[PDB]
């Protein structure tokens, strides 16, 4: 057979797995071996957005799973573990297993119990793995995905630095950033309408204080997946290029491309070489999906400008909108805050203050000053304190029309920003009101959602 | 011209088609010839799956049409009769043929007429047909599409079996599993939200008893069509790899991937080795689609186990779910049986039982039993006997919390299964009630449809 | 670093930007230059469809924008100007540029304003440019995308023309062909559901009056964009193939393939040699796109025909439909004519005629004759003039059963074709009414309205 280099020799070797988005190190080996894989499936609620709960289906913890990595001709003594917690069976199907389910019969596994298999690797390649229990569309939903490397026998090319980041698509009852313990909703599932699509299981999970980090001249590989379960990538980054693409084990490799696609349940690895110091964005580049559902990653460059490529400066909110900073903890803060009964004023001006950004401060400012007769100011602003029931109604419905503001015409177009939550437009507002000299004051979420109702 | 190697020469050969998913011989010859193909359209009602009828469009009487087998080079005369029992006018675009529309205009063809034209075959590769009559989506979506193959001038390698595969979505007035005759439902075709996606026109159409076979040590080679309309498959085999991906007539050959993305409208020849026995399942990994609407079809390997390989089973009801067994036409019977108003319990427990694998089985077992303390069990249950409504209810709707049956606590959840139609709500129950010592009697779908309109 | 040829050498080159479908001529140079570009955004209304009006933001006056030319190694000067009319503030990501944004936070301009940055052409290849400026989703929408190509140091070999098109999906608030100036959908757009799918930025912009041309023999080289923002298109030539498909700045080419998948802002060169005479359709193969949304531009070829190659008749109605003809101005001018209130007979009619091609001629023929027996005559039909709401009705629900026109009986089906707008049915149904010895008279929108709002 093809990738068959005999019997493993040597000692057995426990795999060391690691958690997105680092990988184990490089094999690092010139015989075949037998390797034993443990991993254990894990049900719990983790923060799918802030203040936005889910539960999870994970193999080691986190979406995706536990990377694994092995040499082509090892042999895999493949053990999975549900935990007892657990309420769900599960199981799991490797792509490049060579065999029926990819493993999927053999590791049926019920909560408490262990099972395992064995196969050899005699594919190179990067590969998806994922639960394989029925309904598996749900499985797959709830995070049950990860990727399994399966180097050549004399490894992979040196790099500076290895990362995993896998894109995946999330149905809850909510709408997006709508807050709670939200449910997994087939009906959205069945009809690949995603509420989120993240990388690394949350929005942020790559974004600001979590970004991945290199030095200019440094080169950067990227083991990406797809765990779907339903959507196709236009995987893509932006300000840069990939030097190479190679899909699964595939004898192509693509050089010099930008944008490329990823099936549902595929994986590449990419390489990218550092140039430039700044932020590159990792997108799905069917754009509502990285700028209205959270697909978006980035890969922080350290170290010297090189005007002579590049003259302009760092990304900020203006695209990147409210993950240009460091975190929004701030929201999650004010979430949980609400749900014990003690939020406070403060409470609201952080997390609006986390939300404006982009969101508002894209034609108002970040200072809230506008831009004399074309954006009028959110700073110090009359119209906006002459009357705060109004103010919610332009958020929700827009504006337009001629009006009056600190004393100068404008008349212009303010869209409506209806897909904001009742508790978004209320700490958004209640921040607007506490700064900039405005009369203080609170709107709740509340006041929000009658106004939303009201015909 | 590309491909031209002189006037046609020898005979004039009538083309032999074949059904799906079987295809003609190798063409086998080394001069040009003139290739006479006659395809006959009918407009018929077929099973699109168990108990549901659909109005397919159909060019040779089958989804997809009759494969057209020729050699680059050849001069093609396409016959293309109408039958005369067709409602609709029908014609054909072959991609590969080189002039407008592909064969369109001159191919129009009203119920009971015949046209003819003639092309050259200028371009090698495998190639989709459709029809393309306005509205041209509601004819591609009524199943009017085929595969052409232009060979090379000295044939393709040779392998031990070909097969025809071709990937559809569908759109029916009725949700997934209704049953009766669905007609077209263009409101969903427009949107892109098909109820089924199949290959070769019909649920099960190559699952169990009707999959594709052969055996360890062989080669094969399939033709994969995406007729669409609408659809992009993530063309993926579960358990394998393949050891080529072509494209169309295309220079590039792709070798050693799982996972390749096939356009709506095009068409691969992808190469398989079969190196171990069992199941290998050709799937759109869009995940919904294989699992929730039928996107999945078997290639069943035969021949000696290879334990260094792969130490583990067989494909199950866990992953396969209810498509694991030779048929289910216990549910065409049971559908039958119900118009003709001769319903009897026996029928119904049929039709549970081939529904009740891997859709319940998965956490109840094939017999019932549970796992003490993890599933309850339906074998016997206190439960379910106690409040047959309640369970209908359980089934719809879900079920969580402390429970006791047979005198243990079970402390889970049991997920809705809103999805599933009121008479296999209804037969699945009457199967269980009527196994393992349950109280026997019977649920109607009528019963099933009050309980789910039931505030 | 790649692409780096030096500092720039001979005078500052200001940039030659075409319009579509055109492109710049050849930079023809043998050293690296400092080349400015000067790129002004307009925000205007312009028709999307015939008498359906969008308000587009664009660069440079069309969507797509302006093409801009460079060479590998160049020092890109770019200057982005945002017309004083503008209501939104604007900006710019190029692919291909290397650095944070592709420009995005340099470029950021107000309206009345002008911002610069420069950059280094380091990667050779066809990229896609785009706005950056929170709502990403909706500037990208309204059009604002276009193609920057960085040609090799030698240049791309000769051919006899070069072309712009420009894939883009639109969200209105009507639906497709509903008259009047449409707003921008935002619910439609998050949910992947655009009511167009377009060659440069209208229904219509290439075809009929508007196709492409070349004639037998010439090679013709496409720069095809997917502006997205959120579809993937199944890009395809009906009637031919592509000699060659380069993605990007790709190193791998594909050849002879006639269908291709572009990723969302993804772009490539494709080449086409013309080999026998007619019309040769580019349209995104999701069938619902090209033949329902708007998704089919022309390339029209001219020169002898060849009968040994092809024997077939040029592409007509059957398959175009509407799109057959050289325009439908008419469509504009009675949907002008209902605004103003002056609305004739001849202005339906004329509306009417150029409707009815393909969407009824093709069954009851362009003479409206019908086919005896099988298709029943609109020709001084008893059964139109009986009863004119019946006649209504049928458009809207279809009709099937026996009946009864000009002392002949007919059994078929003629679908629904609800999707119709109120306007289309009127003007096809007094075009009718006053051809072919028809009563003559009219029927109105509101008639229209009417009947379908009956229960
Ligand atoms: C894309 C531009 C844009 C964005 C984004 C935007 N605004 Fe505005 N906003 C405007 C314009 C323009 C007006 C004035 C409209 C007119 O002339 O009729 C306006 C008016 C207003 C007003 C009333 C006038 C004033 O200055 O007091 C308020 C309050 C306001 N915006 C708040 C917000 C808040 C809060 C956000 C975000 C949640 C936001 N806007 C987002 C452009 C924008
Ligand atoms: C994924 C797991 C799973 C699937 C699939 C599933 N069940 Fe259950 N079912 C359970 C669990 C767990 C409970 C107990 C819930 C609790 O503890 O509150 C349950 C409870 C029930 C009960 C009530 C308790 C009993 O044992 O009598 C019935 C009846 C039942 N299921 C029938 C079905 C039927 C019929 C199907 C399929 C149509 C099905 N279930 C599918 C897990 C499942
Ligand atoms: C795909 C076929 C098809 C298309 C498209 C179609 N028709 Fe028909 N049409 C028919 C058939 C068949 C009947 C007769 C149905 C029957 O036998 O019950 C019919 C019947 C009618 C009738 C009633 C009988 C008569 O001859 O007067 C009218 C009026 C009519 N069509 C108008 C139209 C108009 C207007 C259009 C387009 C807007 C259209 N049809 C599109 C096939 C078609
Ligand atoms: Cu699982
Ligand atoms: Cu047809
Ligand atoms: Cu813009």
């Amino acid at each position: 057979l093809p990738g068959d280099f005999g019997p493993p020799r040597g000692e057995p070797i426990h795999a060391v797995l690691t958690s997105p988005p680092l990988v184990p190190p490089p094999v690092n080996r010139t015989y075949p071996a037998k390797v034993i894989v443990e991993l254990e499936v894990v049900e719990k609620e983790m923060q799918i957005s802030e203040g936005v709960s889910y539960t999870f289906w994970t193999f080691g913890g986190t979406v995706p799973g536990s990377f694994i990595r092995v040499r082509q001709g090892d042999t895999v003594e493949f053990h999975l573990k549900n935990h007892p917690s657990s309420k769900m069976p599960h199981n799991i199907d490797l792509h490049g297993v060579t065999g029926p389910g990819g493993g999927a019969a053999s590791s049926f596994t019920a909560p408490g119990h262990e099972s395992q298999f064995t196969f050899k690797a005699l594919n190179e390649g990067i590969y998806v793995y994922h639960c394989a229990t029925a309904p598996v569309g749900m499985h797959i939903a709830n995070g049950m995905y990860g990727l399994i490397l399966v180097e050549p026998p004399e490894g992979l090319p040196k790099v500076d630095h290895e990362y995993y980041v896998m894109q995946g698509d999330f149905y809850t009852a909510g709408k997006y950033r709508e807050k709670g313990l939200q449910p997994f909703d087939m009906e959205k599932a069945i009809d690949e309408r995603p509420s989120y699509v993240l990388f690394n299981g949350a929005e942020g999970a790559l974004t600001g204080d979590k970004a991945l980090h290199a030095k200019v001249g440094e080169t950067v590989r990227i083991f990406v997946g797809n765990g779907g379960p339903n959507l196709v990538s236009s995987f893509h980054v932006i300000g840069a290029i990939f030097d190479q693409v190679r899909y699964e084990g595939g004898t192509n490799v693509q050089k010099n491309v930008q944008t490329t696609l990823i099936p549902a349940g595929g994986a590449a690895v990419v390489k990218f070489t550092a140039r430039v110091p700044g932020s590159y964005v990792l997108v799905d580049h069917s754009i509502f999906r990285a700028f209205n559902k959270g697909a978006m990653a980035i890969l922080k460059i350290d170290g010297a400008e090189n005007k002579l490529v590049y003259s302009g400066k760092e990304l900020d909110s203006v695209y990147l909108g409210d993950r240009a900073a460091p975190n929004m903890s701030a929201v999650t803060k004010a979430t949980q805050a609400s749900v014990s009964g003690t939020l406070t004023v403060q409470d609201q001006v952080q997390a609006g203050r986390a939300l404006f950004a982009g969101t508002c401060s894209v034609c108002h400012q970040g200072n809230g000053a506008g831009l004399p007769g074309v954006f009028p100011p959110l700073a110090k602003s009359d119209f906006l304190a002459a009357d705060p029931k109004r103010a919610m109604n332009i958020v929700l419905h827009g504006l337009n029309g001629k009006i009056k503001v600190n004393g100068q015409e404008y008349d212009s177009v303010m869209p409506p920003m209806t897909q904001l939550n009742d508790d978004e437009v209320a700490n958004i507002l209640t921040y607007v009101l506490n700064s900039w000299d405005n009369p203080g004051g609170r709107v709740s979420a509340e006041d929000v959602k009658k106004v939303r109702a009201q015909p």
